[PDB]
């Protein structure tokens, strides 16, 4: 083996991880450091003592400390599992730097969490972070060597909440975030309820929703709004808009996998609408026949094989035209997709396709430029060219398109993300979310593109660690809501900040 293992007895081993998830004011029992024993305390043990450090700046930002003890080693803060992780909580005075528990209280468990209640105050700047470190773990007065696998650094954000966590509602997994703010200020968050594992269609998947009427301060209990009925009969990959008339529209796919779809046995595209801020939804309406396949009235598209609109949000233009970008498979001989805008000029009654917007594209998103042109951002699938994100422009409200290399300048490891058109210090800019990578789904970042100089900012990492799809919306009061896939086993996390918190 990699290490020498002695033969004079069993050797307890201690591992510790500092936490780097975001936090927000007033949150309860937030993990700062996690400690794992490799085996239970031995039967003759009487006490475990844990010594720790915590800088004054962090002490001033917390109201209470705790040692939590669990039989489970969890990725996220223990309250995020809503009781599915059982734990005991042992208070520590916030000024103390050591704590001890009897072996009987530990009751054979191996996992310890130095946790804190967060106070009401914060500056939210890049440097507004919380940290602690475990300095000693001693059993019956004998210290153990500690294996430190990560430092603690929890950034304070104006809002931070995991809205969908593995296990919630009985679903094993969650993926594929979509966020919408309505004109009345309601927030709708939807996701794939990946009930049996984290894999895509053709797995059996439901679509689930939560809604907030207070700007993300609190969220309704999750509701399954489309229920998968078995393998090859699931639904997922939601994108959302609100039409000019005010109805909410969700578009999604269901059925076999994208590469298994054929003209005669398609993976289908459906729409559903809500006229009451997301409280109720119409039965899914199949609109596949407007796009491709054996029921399509355009014979030039009746042999195309598959289509899916990119999850997250579409775009409703000032004219009222409703748009989403579809990525369409035109040939069964190649694993290649071409982008077309799927649009409706009659509030969703009928749907049409633009001319082709991008060859060898993938999930693509739209945003409205200051002058009325439409910018499209296209995922780079298959490490094409210089592994950069691709862009295109339309000046006819999405009907025709031309590649826009001047907008390129950020890496795309091959992942969905989102755009917001913003004004900052009097300058029109585009905010774009993507994982930084490089070449992996790590370090969820945002960048600003300055329209006038044609240059991208350095990235700002919002959520370090494993990070994948992201969606973003602008709230009424000027904050940005950023809804991201955090972790290798994904939770969908809603983070609220203003631009100056990240870029100033
Ligand atoms: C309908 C569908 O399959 N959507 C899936 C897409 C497409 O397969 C790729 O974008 C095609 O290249 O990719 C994911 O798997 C991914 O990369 O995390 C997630 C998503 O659920
Ligand atoms: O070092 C030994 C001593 O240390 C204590 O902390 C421990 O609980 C007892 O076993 C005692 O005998």
């Amino acid at each position: 083996g990699s290490h020498h293992h002695h033969h004079h007895g069993s050797m307890q081993e201690v591992t510790m991880w500092g936490d780097s998830h975001g936090v927000a004011p007033n949150q309860v029992r937030r993990t700062l450091v996690k400690v794992a024993l490799s085996e239970s305390l031995p039967p003759g043990a009487k006490q475990i003592r844990i010594g720790f450090s915590l800088p004054k700046e962090t002490e001033e930002k917390v109201t209470a400390l705790y040692l939590l003890v669990s039989d489970s080693l969890a990725v996220r803060d223990l309250p995020d599992y809503k009781g599915r992780v059982s734990y005991d909580s042992f208070p520590i005075s916030k000024e103390d730097r050591t704590t001890a528990l009897s072996a009987d209280s530990v009751a054979g468990r191996r996992f310890f969490y130095l946790a804190a209640d967060i106070g009401p105050v914060a500056s939210f700047s890049r440097s507004d972070t919380l940290t602690a470190r475990v300095e000693e773990v001693a059993v019956d007065g004998r210290p153990l060597p500690l294996k430190e696998l990560s430092p603690a650094s929890r950034r304070l954000y104006r809002g931070y909440e995991a809205l969908f966590v593995p296990g919630d509602g009985g679903s094993r997994n969650y993926r594929i975030p979509a966020i919408l703010k309505t004109a009345n200020g309601t927030l709708i968050a939807m996701a794939d309820r990946r009930k049996y594992n984290q894999t895509a269609l053709p797995e059996d998947i439901d679509i689930v929703m939560r809604r907030s009427t207070d700007g993300g301060k609190s969220w309704s209990d999750p509701r399954i709004i489309v229920q998968g009925e078995g393998r090859n009969h699931g639904f997922g990959d939601v994108a959302l808009v609100q039409t000019q008339a005010g109805k909410l529209l969700m578009i999604f796919v269901g059925g076999v996998g994208l590469w298994q779809s054929t003209p005669d046995r398609p993976q289908r595209t459906y729409i559903s609408e809500s006229r009451d801020e997301g409280l109720t939804w119409s039965p899914p309406r199949d609109i596949t026949h407007f796009i491709f396949g054996k029921d399509c009235a355009d014979p030039g598209r009746s042999r195309w094989l598959a289509s899916f609109c990119a999850s997250g949000q579409g775009l409703v233009l000032p004219s009222g035209r409703i748009t989403f970008v579809a990525a369409i498979r035109e040939s069964g001989q190649e694993y290649v997709l071409n982008n077309y805008v799927l649009y409706s000029d009659d509030e969703g009654d009928t749907w049409q396709l633009s001319d082709c917007a991008y060859r060898r594209g993938d999930e693509a998103k739209l945003s409205l430029m200051p002058d009325g042109r439409v910018l499209m951002s296209i995922r780079n699938q298959g490490r094409q060219e210089s592994r950069q994100r691709f862009f295109a422009l339309s000046s006819d409200d999405g009907l025709t398109w031309e590649r826009a290399k001047q907008f390129e300048g950020i890496h795309d490891p091959g992942c969905n993300g989102a755009m917001l058109q913003v004004k900052r210090n009097g300058r029109d800019q585009v905010l774009h979310s993507l994982p930084l990578g490089p070449d992996g789904r790590r370090d969820g970042a945002v960048y600003l593109f300055d329209h006038v100089s044609g240059r991208w900012s350095a990235p700002v990492v919002v959520n370090s660690g494993s990070s994948a799809y992201s969606d973003m919306t602008l709230l009424a009061d000027g904050t940005i809501g950023y809804f991201v896939e955090e972790g290798d086993e994904i939770s969908l996390v809603f983070i609220r900040f203003v631009l100056d918190d990240l870029f100033d």
